[PDB]
Formats: C-alpha cells, sequence, structure tokens
C-alpha cells in the first residue's frame, strides 16, 4: 500500500540524507514557490501509524491544520517535509521516530519508537 511505496521508493529529503524522512509528490501543485520559515501554513492531513491505524485526520475535523513553518510547532518531519511543498501539491510522508515523537511517543495515540506515515495537502501559505 502507500505506506510500503514511499518506504521503498520515497525521496530522501533529510539534510543529513539518513533517509530518516521520505516523500512522494502524489499530486503535483502550483508552480516553483515553497513557504518560508515562519510563514502561516494551512494543511490537510492524515496520519497512519505502522499497524495500519489512522491516528488523526484534519478532514474528519472540516477544517485545516494550521501553523507556523520551521518554529519547531509541529514534529521535525513536518517541518521539514511541507517545506519543500507547493501550494496545491499532496505528498506522502514516512517518518522515522527520530523525526517525529522519539522515544518519548505521543500519549495516547502514538508508541514510543514508532514510524508515521502522513498524506498532506499544502492549501495555501502567507507571510504575517
Ligand atoms: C491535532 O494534532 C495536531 C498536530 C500535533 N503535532 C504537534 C504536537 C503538539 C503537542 C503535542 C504533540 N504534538 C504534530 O507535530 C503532528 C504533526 C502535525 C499534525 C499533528 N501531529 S500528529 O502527528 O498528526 C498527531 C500527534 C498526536 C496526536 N494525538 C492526538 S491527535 C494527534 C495527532
Amino acid at each position: 500500500g502507500a505506506p510500503a511505496t514511499v518506504t521503498e521508493q520515497g525521496e530522501d529529503i533529510t539534510s543529513k540524507k539518513d533517509r530518516g524522512v521520505l516523500k512522494i509528490v502524489k499530486r503535483v501543485g502550483n508552480g516553483e514557490e515553497t513557504p518560508m520559515i515562519g510563514d502561516k501554513v494551512y494543511v490537510h492531513y492524515k496520519g497512519k501509524l505502522s499497524n495500519g491505524k489512522k491516528f488523526d485526520s484534519s478532514h474528519d475535523r472540516n477544517e485545516p491544520f494550521v501553523f507556523s513553518l520551521g518554529k519547531g510547532q509541529v514534529i521535525k518531519a513536518w517541518d521539514i517535509g511541507v517545506a519543500t511543498m507547493k501550494k496545491g501539491e499532496i505528498c506522502h510522508l514516512l517518518c522515522k521516530p527520530e523525526y517525529a515523537y522519539g522515544s518519548a511517543g505521543s500519549l495516547p495515540k502514538i508508541p514510543s519508537n514508532a514510524t508515521l506515515f502522513f498524506e498532506i495537502e499544502l492549501l495555501d501559505f502567507k507571510g504575517e
């Protein structure tokens, strides 16, 4: 399925080249521009654990998830991966625990040492 495919066929987008964050572009977005550090970014996403369970979805809430890019408001894999996206892009990201919740996990939904799968859609980005 999609998690296997990004694991085996994804691009390593880490600066360290440690395969900690792998990406596939699923829907090509608009032009060349990507958000910059500090932009307000608006996304839709779904996240799955390596056991196949969906742990979260913004579409199920009928509202986007909003954060300031590059400020550690989200897991490292998102600061790295959303920074690569064009407006309107949909991507798959495979996030090893060192770029996610590590050995701590996130109680209650994410276990220790969890590799996470996301589908992310970059809806918009704005400088405030
Ligand atoms: C609604 O969740 C928003 C956001 C959470 N954070 C930041 C954060 C703040 C405080 C504590 C932990 N994490 C994230 O970095 C990542 C990536 C952005 C999207 C979300 N997650 S998540 O991995 O999908 C996730 C993780 C745990 C969780 N518990 C129940 S729902 C759920 C969602």
